[PDB]
């Protein structure tokens, strides 16, 4: 009976969405005079999307319990499993009932099974209950107070005819948790499982990528069964029943071999690398703060001032140099969500109209930064359709809804012009091999979670390089790290061998910093630097 | 019970629409003696269509409740729902009651679902009620006195069979609502909301592009409701209820937030851009004025000297010397329709016929001016289906329905020849970079909305740019703003640092030295040897 007491707090990564619903269903269905005052008209359909398993379901019984609404159940699954006639009379008995019980949520768990496409129904039946649906949902009054909620697992699969203005409105959507609303899951699902005093969820949930709601449980399941396993094999005792604990070993061992459903969907979120982990880049600092933070910081400025900020930039420069993390950075500085598309997923999308789908996505999203990759795979100047798609997207964007796209391209002079034309992606910015402090800092978060030694200079190792891309310091970094676990291993097969300094090589030391730096090669070519400077000039 | 009440005063952004049917409908309806003494005989079947969301579904109870005709609703959705027999019972029904209680109306409101193409029903209950539709459409009687309305989305959805010239003869197109008519529609859904006094709703219609008049009723939706949120944040107190009314400032924030369903949609309208404003170019106005103004202002001159205007224009010149505006410029002087198209769009629509559609649009628009933005794109000498069907339009258009096809290209030398031929694209005019006198202009539209100091000589930097495109003197003018903006966000910093320590305006305008470190870092665009070659493409071909 659990179902009477599912609350706001019961559902877990999606806190914005659910704050944007209780505004736009609790207030209406609680202070109706109000809204009626000043005229506001309450949304009539509302459909949420998303990935399976995120909890939009419960979203609309959380809403109905905590504004006292009744709510009416409908499962595309069940009336599409009834004859002819029944199914109908089922779809006009709840609608006819949330009208007498007003207040009311009916809730169309299956949107898409209910109503398909047009031109995948194939039938007169089905013809028949998405022509009932739509006349029932004219029905509904003006002012009945019966607020229509619907799932969908994409909106493009529901029939267009529901997404009238008058049917289906507003659409929100319920995508991947981030590590916060991670951490509200398995805060959620766990608040049965007894949990050892050594698991510190909030590293679980960072640790997990593309996990969704379902995907957590899951995790926190197969967890419980390590444990039980670990105090089983070994071992109906009430005392070892007592002493059954999920322990930290036993999450990291589910989420090892845990198969997240949601690795392949694109992501949004605030990064979280500040500019002040970026070090100098200082020319690149200043532009792209011209560029994307004083537009949305400070419109009014920009409004005195009449002028339109540019919404295009294009990372030029020698592989391996950070530009993901630049763009990263600056959307950081302006609290802006942050969306990344590679070329190869996108030609593999098409592959398998996806390119609207991202800006749409971005224009959903609080203004925003949609950096592209690697931009020659698409505007290499099959291709013919994506750039074409790119570019009348970018050429209907309004300039003042705060979405900024910046494409990245190691070898810019392979670009299609088209794509450089004043208004389209022009704002050539360089970004150049770092510089020492620059290499000071990727050379520090390279070894942020390995244990150093004392005598390391990092400066030093800056200062030697002078011309080294990242790749070759990342490059330098793991060499040293996979000689010091070469060193671990045979000091600890010398030591089973003698049985017959508890940690030997604890740190990393200076030998092997040397060592690999004896081999390190400069990845990019003084010709390639001289290219890339006139390429400036060469456009 | 409002809908009693709907009359041409509650629809938004369809006036000509409106005018129009009203003489088709209202008049013999009203004054049928009149009508049939001379022998007109009105309409049988009136399909209004275009973007979901504009209002044609009201049109058809206001032309009726105006004229004081019966009104008889028939609903797609509501027609499908029902069991075989029924939904035909029902058809028949609504004519038969319509016949009855003449002079009637009856209106179709998604006749895409009744009739969709038959390709598409897959079904003999379905095909029954299209077979239906059609008998009781030709089972009127011309005195009768009933006329049939229909809405769709876009009328190729429709059975073609329905578009005969005795079913559906008539199509009228209400589309996307111009500046003028967003006013209409913001004035129309506000008049129950209450707004602050410091509103002004002719600055919100200007600024909502691709609005229809669905949208800007979520508009004020969104806006009323940020309201609430402001003063429910600082917070029933009856007396804050009292004092809620939507600010100028909430509109805005709404029309932010706001995603128009018609952005993509293309915009008809007459173009603001005086030739006036384009200053100079004036060997271009007067060749402009002979093919587009003369023919359309002067029609008697033409017949009496017996010949025929050439319909067929194309512009070829540097990279961003505003040949758009000057084709805006030409329609604005013969308050001419100006219809835009871009060459990635025509590729874009085509993948995912439409040329055809375009062309289309452009006949049922009063004298209009088809610009044809990047015009070798789809003229290159996939695309082999695009040009022919653009070549073949040309030919099958008659001269003397006053559309002018206008084509902008960057690179002329690369065009088809077919094009050019004395029958469609027969005129090639050059559009130089911009003159002392056109340069100025440039520099006066950018800083329209800027402000500028006093010291700043605009003419000064005309006079000194002498070479640079019409993007260039827009990069200067940006960088200038661009590094304004900097020295106003400083000063605040610095401002905030001595206020912690502890002019209203530090940097109020473009000083004369922004523009000057702007102009240091400018450079031509347009190389010299570029300029050469365009000259001598007339010659070329
Ligand atoms: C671990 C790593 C690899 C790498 C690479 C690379 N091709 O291996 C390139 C650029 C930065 C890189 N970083 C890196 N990663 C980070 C930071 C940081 N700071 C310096 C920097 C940043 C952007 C840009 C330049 C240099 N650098 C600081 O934020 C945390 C992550
Ligand atoms: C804002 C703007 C950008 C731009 C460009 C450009 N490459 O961005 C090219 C040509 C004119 C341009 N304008 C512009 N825009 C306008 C005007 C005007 N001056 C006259 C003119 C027109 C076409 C041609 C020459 C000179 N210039 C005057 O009418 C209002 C709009």
């Amino acid at each position: 009976e659990k179902l009477n007491e599912i609350g706001y707090d019961d559902i877990g990564g999606c806190r914005k969405q659910l704050a944007q619903i209780k505004e736009m269903v609790e207030l209406p269905l609680r202070h109706p005079q109000l809204f009626k005052a000043i005229g506001v008209k309450p949304p009539r359909g509302i459909l949420l999307y998303g990935p399976p398993g995120t909890g939009k379901t419960l979203v609309a019984r959380a809403v109905a319990n905590e504004s006292g609404s009744f709510f009416f159940l409908i499962n595309g699954p069940e009336i599409m499993s009834k004859l002819a006639g029944e199914s109908e009379s089922n779809l006009r008995k709840a609608f006819e009932e949330a009208e007498k019980n007003a207040p009311a949520i009916i809730f169309i768990d299956e949107l898409d099974a209910i109503a398909p496409k047009r031109e995948k129904t194939h039938g007169e039946v089905e013809r028949r209950i998405v022509s009932q649906l739509l006349t029932l949902m004219d029905g509904l009054k003006q002012r009945s107070h019966v607020i229509v909620m619907a799932a969908t697992n994409r909106p493009n699969s529901v029939d267009p005819a529901l997404r009238r203005f008058g049917r289906f409105d507003r659409e929100i959507e319920i995508g991947i948790p981030d590590s916060i609303g991670r951490l509200e899951i398995l805060r959620i699902h766990t608040r049965n499982i007894r949990l050892a005093e050594d698991v510190e969820l909030e590293k679980i949930a960072n640790e997990a990528h593309g996990h969704v709601g379902a995907d957590l449980a899951s995790l926190c399941s197969e967890a419980a069964l390590q444990q039980i396993r670990n105090k089983m094999n070994l071992i109906i005792d009430a005392e070892v029943l007592n002493s059954l604990a999920v322990t930290m070993d036993d999450f990291r061992w589910a989420l090892g071999k845990s198969n997240p459903s949601a690795l392949r969907e694109t992501t949004v979120e605030v990064p979280n690398v500040t500019w002040d982990d970026i070090g100098g880049l200082e020319n690149v600092k200043r532009e792209l703060q011209e560029l994307v933070q004083y537009p949305v910081e400070h419109p009014d400025k920009f409004l005195k001032f009449g002028m339109t900020p540019s919404k295009g930039v294009l990372f030029y420069g020698p592989p391996g140099c950070g530009k993901t993390l630049l763009a990263k950075a600056i959307a950081n500085e302006c609290q802006a969500n942050f969306i990344s598309i590679k070329g190869p997923e996108l030609l593999t999308m098409w592959f398998g109209a996806n390119v609207r789908d991202i800006f749409d996505k971005a224009r959903q999203a609080a203004p925003c930064v949609l950096f592209f990759d690697e931009l020659d795979s698409i505007a290499k100047a099959a291709a013919d359709r994506v750039i074409n798609q790119l570019l009348t997207e970018m050429d209907g964007m309004s300039a003042k809804k705060n979405v900024f796209i910046i494409g990245a391209t190691n070898r810019p002079d392979i670009i299609d012009g088209a794509i450089l034309r004043p208004g389209r992606l022009d704002q050539l910015i360089y970004i150049p091999l770092p510089d020492e402090a620059s290499r000071v800092n990727i050379l520090k978060a390279n070894l942020r979670k390995s244990p150093i030694a004392r005598d390391v200079d990092i400066n030093f190792l800056a200062k030697a390089t002078q011309g080294f891309s990242g790749a070759d310091l990342t490059e330098i970094c793991q060499r040293a790290c996979k000689q010091a676990i070469r060193e671990s291993i045979e000091a600890e097969i010398r030591a089973e061998s003698e049985k017959k300094d508890f940690d030997p090589v604890p740190e990393i030391t200076r030998r092997h910093f040397e060592e690999a730096m004896r081999f390190a090669r400069r990845s990019v070519t003084e010709n390639d630097v001289r290219k890339y400077e006139m390429f400036a000039q060469t456009l």
